[PDB]
Order: C-alpha cells, then structure tokens, then sequence
C-alpha cells in the first residue's frame, strides 16, 4: 500500500525479504540431489544428525534439510514445492503462523519444518482438526518422511493405553488438537509413571491454526467422574461422631486440629464394626473422612464460621463478614457440615484435571501454525501465542472474480435469485459451490432448486471422509455442492475436466458470516493456482446479522426510498459497514478468549506447582528427600503457631506444643518440655527434626529397607490426588459462583487471583500434615499398592460453549 | 519457604545462584587492580573499548568491567562495593528490577552496570524522581565515571536550546523521568534537525522504579498551545464563501472535493482584500481555512452528514445512523461548519503531542530499575515492561523489631498513644520517626507533641535539598523527625553517635496506607547495615482505610466484646486483612494504568508512522522520492474512485477524472480523454504519473536545482504537523465521549481502535492529498522558511489525576 501508511508492511517486508531469499538458496543447489542415488539421499538424513550433535544448530541446516525433502517428495510424490513452499516452511520453523491461501500446499510445506526439526528424536506434533484428515495426512506425507527414514506414529483416541506410547515415540506424530490436549491430562493421573503416553513436548505444527488455536479454544477442556452414591457413610460419620464429645478426643485451637493418636478410646471406638486391626489401607479412606467431619463438629461452630440457608452452606468472611460468592470447604469438609447441619449433603460430578488449549500449545518448546486465513484474527495470535502472522506469496498470480455483495430487502426474495444464479450456472455446465450458514438454510436453498430441476448434494458431518469424496468431485461440469460451513477444509477443490474454459468454479455465498475469515475460506474455494472463479455473497435485509449489527436504519432508508422494487442493489457504505460491525464481533470473541485465559492463567501456575511435584515423586530413584521435607515443613507451621511475635518470649504454651508433635508426629510419650526449654524458633525446628528422622531412620530399618519408597509414593499420591481433584473442582465451582453476588471494589477476576491462590496454599499445607503424619503414624500391613483415587467411569469433554 | 509450595521461588534461585557467582568472580580478580597506577586503571576503560568492536560483547567484559569499577570508587570514595552490590549491579544489566532493601547503596551499586553499558557511547540515561536528587547523584556517583574517563551531563528543563543536545551527548547522562519524557516530546515538533537534544534512546536506569515508573506513571505526558483568538477570520471565511454558489467553483461528489485551480473567478474573487498576488504564505494558511468552510457548505450538507442540537455538532454514522461518541472532524472542518450553522464555534487548547510513560520507557533498547521495594508490584512490571523483580540479599542479617499493629478503637485516641510513644523515645534520648499519611495528620500529631514539650521539625516540599538536610541528622540523640510520605527518598538515615546502644531509630507509623510499599518503604527507614531498630505501625478503627475497605463487621463485633476499653490490641484476622484488601487496592490501581496504556497503545502505532516519517523529512539528502510517492499514493486514490469494480468497463466517468486530474496536479488543459481510453487501472496510473513527474522536473529545472528541497520540507511540514496536532486532540478528546453514551455491542476500548484507526488513515491519505498538490500548483515567492504550526506559549504538563 504506497503511501505514508506504509511503515505498517515494514515489520513483516524485511521478514518476506528474508524468507524470499532462503527459498533461493535452496533453489540455488537443486543439483547437490538433482541426479543422486536414493541411498545417498535417505543417507544424508543422518549427515544431518551427525552434523547437529556436533555443533550446528537446526537452522545451520536448513537450506540443505529443505533441499532434501525438496527433492525426496518430487521422487514420491511426483511434486517439487514451489519457492513459495520453501518459503511457508521457513516460516513455520521461526515459529510464525504462515498464512498461505487456500489452495497452494499446505500439508506438503508442512513437511519441511517438520522434517528439520524432527531431526533430533525430541518429537514433533502435527496436529489437525478431525483424526480422519489428521490420519490420511500422515499417510500421504508420511512416505516422504519414512523415505528419509524417519518413523512416522498416528494418534486417535482409538488406540490401546500401549499403541499410544510408540505412537508417540515415533520422531513425528500425527494426532488432533483433542487427543494431545487430553492425554497430557491424563498423563497426570498416573499412577505409575510408565502409564504416561506422552514426551516432553517439544514443537508443535498447527493445521488450520484458526479453527484449533482460536474457535475451538472458546471453551477448556476437562476430565471429571461422578462421586460415589456413598451419601451413606458421610451421615455415617456424623452419626458416629455425634456421641464422642469428651477429652477422649483431644481438640486443638492454636492449630485448630482434632487429632488421633493417645485418643485410643476414639481409634478403638472407631471400631465399633470394621477391619479394626488395619489401618493404612481403609483407614486413609476413614481417617481422612472421619476428622473432616470431626473436625465439622468441635473446630467448625455454626453461625460464625459458616451460615446457613435454604441454599448450601455459605461461608462468611473474617473482616467485613461479607458472604463469599460461592465457595466451599476444600478436601471434603464443607458437605460433612451439611451431615451436622443436616442440610442437603449435595453431592455431584466433581472436576479431576483441566487446562485451556491456549496454555496447552505455549508448553511446546516451540509453536507454529498454517492457514489460508489469519490476518483477519492475526492481533488474537501475536497477543496470546507471541506468534506472527507471515502472508506467502501465491504461487502464480490470483485472477479471480470477487464479485461486490448483492443486498436485498426480501429475505425469501434474494435466495430466489440465488437459487436460480445456480440454476444458469449450472446449464451453461460450470460448477458451483453455494456456501450457507445454518443446516435450516442449506436445506432450504436444496429444496428450492429440486423443485428447479437440478441436481445437487448437501455436505452432512456424517464422516469427513464422505464430505471429504464429495468435494473431490465438486469442480466438475455437473457441479452443485452445497456447503454448511465448509464440510471440507483440507481436501481442495480440483477444477474439472474442461472447466477452466466455461469459466471456473462459480462460488455463491447464501449469507454472510459473523467473522469475516469463516467466510473468506468459502469465498477461497476457488482460484486454485491462478484458477478462473467467481465468488459472490448475497445479502438479505433480514439477514439475522443485519438485525445483529443493528442496521435498522438502513433498513429504513432502504424502503423510503422505493428501493425494495428494484431487486439488486450494491453499495459501499453498506458492505463496508457489515465488514466494521464483524471486526467488533472479532474484537469480542478476542476479549472472552483472553477472559477465559486470564482465569486458567490462575490453574496455570497451580498446576505446574503440584504437577512438576507429583511427577518428581511418580518417577523418582529416593523419595526420603522429599517425604522429610515436607515434614520438616509441616513441622515449622507447628511449631512456629506455637510461637507467636514475641508474645510472652519463654512463656509460650510450650507444655502444650509437646503435646502435640508428640500425638501427630513421634508417640505418646517422646518430646518433654525440657528438650524445648529455653531454645529459640530456630533450634526448636532442627531439634524436633532430629528426632523425627533418627525416628525416621527406624522406618528403613524395621519394615523394610526399600520397601519404604512403595510406602512413601502411594501416601502422597492418595494425598496429593485426593485433595488436588477436590480443589481443581473448588476453583471450577467458585469461578462461577463469584459472577453473581460481586459488588466489592475490586473486579470478579481479581477476586479468583485472591481467594483462590490462598485456596491453593491451604491444600499444599494440607498435603504436606497429612504426609507426615502417615509416614510416621502408619504401619504398613499387606496390601501396599497406590490405589486410585477416582471410581470407575472418568469422561473426557469441551463444553459446547458457556 | 520450605515445602511443596516451594517451586515459585524457583525462578529466581537459578538467576540468583547465578548473579551471586558472578560476584564472586569480580572479588576473584580484585589483584589485577589493587595494587596498579591511576593511569593504567584509568586506561583499562579504554582497553575494554577496544575489545567491543574487537568482538567481544558487553557481557564479555562484565567480571572485568566491574572490577574495574569496584577499584575506581575505593580511591575517589574510599567505598570498595559489597558482593550483594556488584549482584545488584549485573541485575541491573540484565534489564531487571534490583529490589535492594532501602539502606544498601544503589547510587553506587548502579555505577557498575551504567558503566559497562556506557562503555560505546550509545547513551546512558539515569533518571532520578526530582532534579535535585539527579543533581546530587550525578555530581558523588559522577567522579566514579570521570575518573574511568566518561563524561557525565546533566538535564534540568533550566538548561538552554544547546546546553541539552551536550548533555545528552556525554556518554552518561543524569535526567528526570519528566525531562526525557518532555524532550522526546519536543524533540517531535522540531522545524530544523538539529533542534533536536536527545540522541536515539539507549538504556535507561531508574532510581525508584516504582515512583517513576508505577505511581508517577498513571497519568500521561502531554504538551498543549492555547488557539489563537482568531475566531474573526473563520467566520469571514463563512461569510466570504456563503456568496460564491455557482460553477465558478467546482464541485465533486465522486471525490467529494471544492478543489480550486480553473475557479479564476474564485481564487481572483478571494482576492477582495489582501496581499493578492502571494500564495505560498499566507495561502497554506488560506486555503486549507477556506476550503475546509467552502466544503463545509458545498459537500457536508445539514440533518444527513452531522446533526446540530444545543450543544455541538455531532456526527452522525451511516449504517445505524446513531449518534458519534464526542467525535469531530479533523483537520479543522469542524468548527467550519460550527460557522456555517451558526452554533459557537467551540474554540479551546488543543493538545500537540503525547506519550504514556510506560511507552516511554519501553522505546530504550534496553531498560531496568532499582529500590528497595518491587515485590509489592512485582507483577505489574514483568507484564508491563517484561522486567522480572530480583530481590537481593542484604549486605549484613536485618535484626530490627518489626513489631505488630496495634489498632485503636478511638482515632483522636491512638494518637494520644503515638504522640505519647515518641514522647518517651525521646525522652531516653533514642531517636525517632513518625510516618503520616496526611498533611493534616502530620501538624496534628506535630502541635500533638508541642504541648506535650518535644522539639520536632515537620518535612515540607519546598525544597528536596531542605527535606534531605533534615533527615541528615535524623538520626541523632535528639532525634524527632515528622515525614509526611518520605519527604526524603535517596538521603539515607546513618544511625546517631551513641544511638547504637540506645537501641535504634524508633520509626512509628501514624497510619496505614492504601499499598503496602508507600509504607514498607518508611518501615525500611531503619536496619540500615544490619543496624537495631523498632518500627511500629498504629491503626485507628476509625483510619478512613478502615471505612475504604467496609470493615463495618469487626467494627461492631469490636464494640460488642467491650474491646473499646483496653487501649492495644494485636490480632491476625484483622492485620492479614488489612494487607489483603491493600493488595485489592494495588490490583485496581494496576488494572487503571494497564486499562490507561492500551489506549495509548493506539497513539503509539500511529506517532511511530508520523515521527518516522516527519523524522525522516527533516533529516534528508533528497526528498523528492518521498514527495513523489506521496503524489503517485493521491493520484491512485483518485483514479481509484473513478475506476469502480467493473461498473460499466470503459464507461466509467472517464471524461471527468481527466477534469479532475488537470485541475490538482497538472494543469487546466493538459490530460486527455483520449490518453486515458483503453488502458487499465494500472496502465493509467502510471500514465497519468509519467506526465507528473516529468512536469515534476521543471520544477528543480525552473525554480532551483537543490532549492526545491527546501520548498518541499515546508510543505510537507506545514501539512504533517498541521494536521497531526489536529488529530491528536481529536483522539485525546473522543477517548472521554465515547466514556458515555456507549450501550454498543462492544466495549469502549476496541470503538477508540476502530475509529481512531480510521480517523487516523482520514489524516494520512490528507497529508499526501495537501503535499501532492502544493508541490504543484505552489510556485514560489521569497520567504521561504519552514514555519511554526502553534501561535506561541506551549505548556509541558501532566494531569494531578484522572
């Protein structure tokens, strides 16, 4: 765009400049493979791999890594990429989002910076919207990577808990933006590391970049399994407890706990009829039960921790006393109140992992995508994936009719002109694909031209592979295809037998989309490689956009003008104002997207905290390092709440703190106030500490010597599992609830930062107690196998939209 | 902090790790200079210079640079910097917010790196919050860089129109974050290059990054000019033109101009009284204030175009046709029609120029900042300005007395409780600071203790250098210091002869504040070098924070617990709430300037094309490929809009645009029909060009060879800027319309983008319009002399609040 406005192409001129050149570079040595034995060829695949270990780096390889692949498709597949090619697949290896109409080639670029950087075994995801399209690309372009020698694994959710690894063992996978995004997930609920499918996400290649990244990221993605219909033993426990109060169950308020340990006429009690004797095993089940609801009774009072109504049990703030936006008590108290209360335990379908695609494809190393249709959501990238948006050439120079917009005032009146523009199409024998936007209005303009007397075909998602056939042969002279929202993304409309005479592929927009790119992907559907075609949208004054613009007026001025008597009627300040009311829709979806994100962004740094933990201790040579550390800090905060600012310096209830690392952490009678007497915070720690692993050490030593690790990881699985899935459902609940009743100076989002954040803290707190509690208090029996901590039945979904 | 919880500190451990190594590398080679002449160390400054176009990189030379520094201030200070401070010092380099606790010595510790950097003459800028402390600074911290050989100017706005451009060029330049901010604002409006006193930004260094980049930074920078009382000749231009209606002055609609060349009986009938036969001059002034009202009444006609009402003329939008959000027409069309109307030509001071500090400091290329509070705002930086906050170790252990709040039931009655504290402070002859929150909190609590018989001094802005004196000796035996908000930011507080063993330097606390740090820096007063000492902060339960954060609740339960009759009481559930809500305050307060930076984000695309662009004229060897492409960009434009999509193929208006083409950039009889017929858009812009620019060479040929240049920069000037300062009121004044009425589908901010970009390209495609046809039709008389664009006194300012 010449002109004072131009320093704007400036930022992406000297990037184009750039990739221009590199494409000749490679163009430069077609000789070096031009006549050379396959063997030599398939061999320079390890030159290359010999070449990057030994100091060059992926991109000191390039211009020959491409050559390569150049020159081994045009041997498999008969084809030698176009400069332009060459230059889409640079751009996708700097990590941009290489935009290249639809219709040059995509799926065969692809192969360049994927092949190049694959050259290391880190692994390269290429992922696709649907399996069938993901499945037939890897087949296809796979040939030219397994004739390299590279070994090429699918991935659907079809395959076995086995299949899934060599799948994604392979150099490069194929897979869906679903099934990585779901398996990462569950790769976080192993109980046993080698259950994990996945590897170290290193770079990822987004097909249709826009659908994936952007449309199918409005909404996260999450695993969930409904509760047990237990409502059984939750009262079970209330009624227990609610004839114990006594100082037969010693109660705590400088740590508000109810421990267990000398309240043996409770642990027996306990008793009344189970497996008495066995702890560990249903006792992690009970215990971890039975104080949530002991706890409900002698720590939590009625109203002044919590109030009641005929809603659920609402809880209320400290300070102003304020009652919080939806909120409940994590690691299972907040329904056990609802056993002492009375009220309703309501009991649902609780969260168990979840994550926003939009931090899913930032893990990856690094990230690249390719589309025929980005600028239009380009800021969208650049803002949230830090990614750029490239504009390829076109192989040769585009020479197609993009017809002006036809605005009509009778709805039903301007798909009679549709309807019948086909109908000439068609008998002169050139083909056509008439885009619509809704099923009710695709049957429609089908049936309008039955009764017309002409062939056609509607695209139903019944398999991508029949939509798929059917576009196959949508260029040829019979040619009437009619399109819901583009049924075929991938599979390209090849003009027919004759076609590129009678003219090209006439492509007719019924309405017109809220985005401009869902529609500038149909308005693509032809000009395949300099092809003649002609594309037209119609437009309705009842269009239901024009009553979402707000276009009222127009509609106006339209019919005190006599103007809904003449038919057809163009105009600018009408299309180039349906195109600035869809930037807004644009400039909305955006903002909900980074709404959502910003939420997730919270999880997003719960979840590493407790995932980069939870996989540490899963896959570990000791675990002592661990476990101890955790006591040692589950240990300060017991100590140190007994030892507030300088509130009385010697005189702190230090007869009660012995009492309390005694029945928590040693036994009954081990700590005196002597060995505290006198030391300060600091020594205290490291003194109590002494004896809790010379205590420790014991463990090693009586049960076993090895045999410990095993005892170790399934405390803190069923403890780290247990109380994240309940707190991952918390944040999942209160996100919500917190929407509503918001009138506090600060914004609903911030809030979630807040409140959640402490959320999160007191659950790591909690992790840690109860870990050291078990490893010391709990004797190993029989059964010693990291039990899961979910029953049976576990779905996988995204919602809809919400 | 031990724990699970634990893996949030650890991105900064490695960087620690790291940063703490390095030192130790510094202090690894303190021989090679401990024992070396002056003139030798002196030299090493310029052995560095040599390795950096050698090679070597700034990093390379850091352990060595460094030490180099650490020696340097040993003989000019006697001050041989700790580890910490050399860690600081890299931080610092490392583009990063070095958190030192308030006491260390980062006026020194900042020497290292501001060294290192300076060390290739790219510039280096200290900024300081107020002249003084940049004065003080530069002179102490300045022997250090003299004495490597560096030369250090200094920046006060006092400075003269030459004295800044030396400043600026000494390879270490000391400032305010105002003074750099103004000057790059100035240094915009410039006629001639070498107005210009700042040299291309390259690495900034803030002292108090908090001051100037967070609070001082939640209004935007901005100069403005009164309009000239002129509201005589736009009137006289209404009424010139209110009796010219006729085709003696053609009109347009294709194009929508009143241009004027073949109107003889127009430019000769314009001629009624004043100087005729000039152009040029007076005429620049003229025409684009006639023909802005002779379009106002041919072209914008009335109830259609704008509406009127009894306020101002308001616009009114095409599509829905509802009414503009405080929006006008630029380049002065508005008031044009406000003349034609009737209505108030509503005159004010428009605005020239603006930037928002935090896009300010993002243009060095690189950028960092240091104090002893950052943590509080940690998050605003990394996400602002992609600065992470490293906290660095203090030079010796703190073991100073951060005693508990004590709040208050009666306001009027903690104070008698403050006042009375100090009292005996003093009166065992340790010294004393009494923080406030207010003036009228500060002279109260002053008269509070003058009856109570205790010498004090209060801390008045008159002067830092007054405010600075004071706090010298605050911390002397009869110490008794009363700082309204630190009155004294960079003089620390040395400990009094004997104070050592009398404790400390008591500070207290009057009130609370709405963020954490404006008082964690008073607290931070004492401790300086591990020194003793006790801080105490006093809360009132009447403190108008109480009532700002709707502590109403543990007001009654206070008063319904007869709490209100023990003078002190400490407790957490009020204390950890009173942090909570501050960090609700300090997250609104971030959300305010991010919500304030994203509209400026918008200006920001656009100064850059403007100042590159108006940079770039005023600095050229020739201009003639910057004034044709302009041309050629007004002349596709024109051909453009009679060259529709194909309505009507070689039908179009043919015969018109000829009229057109030769009345604005030829002359009256030069294009012809025949020239055009036939030949394709593109055959014909280049067509009509090749006449232009071969009538462009008369030009240089006739007038001047090389005086031509100067005739286009004034042109191109007198327009730029023209309407630029136009737009720039127009943008800074929409953004608080739109604020109301806005009931629109989007939100407010995404209207600005989507307008204002519009607006903007409105003033773009005008420049080139107005250039491209002076450079023509213009011929030259005598002065010939870029001129100003604003009538006199220009005021630098930025807004108190809002």
């Amino acid at each position: 765009m010449l002109g004072i406005l131009n320093k704007m192409f400036d930022p992406t001129k000297r990037t184009l400049n750039r990739y221009e050149k590199i494409a000749n570079d490679i163009d430069a040595i077609r000789g070096d493979y031009e006549n050379l034995s396959d063997d030599a060829l398939k061999h320079k695949t390890i030159e290359f791999k010999e070449r990057l270990e030994k100091g060059a780096t992926t991109d000191d390889l390039l211009v020959e890594a491409f050559a390569v692949v150049r020159e081994a498709s045009r041997r498999v597949t008969g084809m030698f990429p176009f400069k332009v090619q060459l230059m889409g697949g640079v751009a996708l290896h700097d990590g941009n989002i290489a935009e290249m109409k639809t219709g040059e080639g995509k799926t065969l670029t692809s192969t360049l910076p994927v092949y190049l950087n694959a050259l290391t075994g880190k692994g390269v995801h290429v992922v696709t919207v649907n399996e069938y399209l993901a499945s037939r690309d890897a087949e296809q372009m796979g040939k030219i990577f397994e004739f390299l020698g590279l070994t090429v694994g699918l991935n659907l959710n079809s395959m076995s808990k086995d299949e899934k690894r060599e799948a994604y063992a392979a150099d490069i996978t194929y897979s869906t933006n679903n099934e990585l995004g779901f398996d990462y997930l569950r790769d976080n609920m192993v109980l046993y590391k080698e259950q994990m499918v996945q590897r170290p996400l290193h770079f990822a290649v987004i097909d249709q970049v826009d659908s994936i990244l952007i449309d199918e990221a409005r909404t996260p993605l999450i695993i969930s399994g409904q509760a047990a219909k237990s409502t059984k033993l939750y009262v079970q426990a209330n009624a227990f407890v609610r004839t114990l109060k006594a100082e037969k169950d010693y109660t705590y308020d400088i740590k508000t706990k109810a421990v267990q340990l000398t309240e043996e006429g409770m642990t027996k009690a306990e008793k009344a009829f189970g497996i008495d004797n066995l702890f560990d095993v249903k006792h992690v089940a009970l215990n971890h039960h039975i104080n949530q609801a002991l706890k409900a009774h002698v720590a939590m009072q009625k109203d002044v921790d919590y109030v009641v109504e005929d809603g659920q049990v609402v809880i209320v703030d400290s300070f102003t006393g304020r009652l919080m936006k939806g909120r409940r008590y994590s690691e299972g108290l907040h329904q056990a109140i609802e056993a002492k209360e009375g009220l309703e335990i309501q009991n649902e379908s609780m969260t168990l992992a979840t994550i926003t695609f939009q931090n899913y494809f930032r893990m990856y190393e690094k990230l690249a995508g390719m589309t025929g249709t980005a600028k239009t959501e380009e800021e969208e990238f650049r803002n949230i994936y830090n990614m750029q948006v490239v504009t390829i050439p076109t192989n040769r120079p585009v020479v197609r009719d993009d017809r002006p917009d036809l605005i009509y005032r009778t709805m039903e009146g301007k798909f009679k002109a549709v309807a019948e523009d086909v109908a000439q199409r068609y008998m002169t024998g050139q083909p056509v694909l008439v885009g619509t936007v809704a099923v009710e209005t695709s049957e429609l303009i089908s049936k309008l031209l039955k009764n017309k007397g002409i062939p056609h075909q509607v695209l139903n998602a019944k398999n991508h592979e029949r939509e798929a056939q059917i576009i196959e042969e949508a260029g040829q002279k019979g040619a009437v295809t009619i399109a819901t929202n583009m049924a075929g993304r991938g599979t390209d409309i090849k003009l027919g037998e004759g076609v590129k005479e009678l003219g090209g592929l006439a492509v007719v927009g019924t309405e017109r989309h809220e985005s401009r790119r869902i529609d500038n992907q149909l308005r693509g559907r032809s000009g395949r490689q300099g092809d003649p075609g002609i594309t037209q949208f119609y437009l309705s004054m009842e269009d239901e956009l024009m009553r979402r613009f707000g276009a009222e007026r127009t509609m106006a001025m339209l019919d005190r003008f006599g103007m809904d008597d003449s038919t057809p009627i163009q105009s600018k300040m009408v299309s180039r104002a349906v195109e600035s009311s869809q930037k807004r829709v644009e400039g909305n979806n955006f903002d909900s997207r980074k709404q959502l994100l910003q939420y997730d962004d919270v999880l997003r740094q719960q979840r590493e905290v407790i995932y980069k933990q939870r996989f540490e201790v899963i896959d570990s040579e000791n675990l002592r390092e661990i476990v101890e550390n955790m006591i040692k800090s589950s240990l300060e905060r017991a100590i140190a709440a007994y030892t507030p600012r300088e509130e009385l310096p010697e005189e702190w209830k230090l007869d009660g703190l012995v009492d309390l690392i005694n029945t928590t952490y040693l036994d009954e009678g081990a700590l005196e106030k002597s060995d505290i007497f006198g030391k300060e915070p600091d020594e205290m720690l490291e003194l109590i500490m002494d004896r809790i692993i010379t205590k420790y050490n014991e463990k090693e030593e009586q049960f076993g010597k090895e045999q410990m690790r095993e005892f170790e990881k399934v405390i803190v699985l069923r403890a780290v599992d247990s109380k994240w899935m309940d707190h991952i459902d918390a944040m999942d609940q209160l996100r919500q609830g917190i929407h509503l009743r918001a009138y506090a100076q600060t914004n609903p989002l911030r809030e979630y930062q807040m409140e959640g954040f402490a959320m999160f803290e007191h659950m790591i707190e909690s992790i840690e107690d109860e870990v050291a509690k078990f490893v010391m208090k709990a004797e190993i029996e029989n059964n010693l196998e990291r039990e899961e901590v979910v029953q049976g039945q576990t779905t996988a979904h995204q919602p809809q939209e919400g």
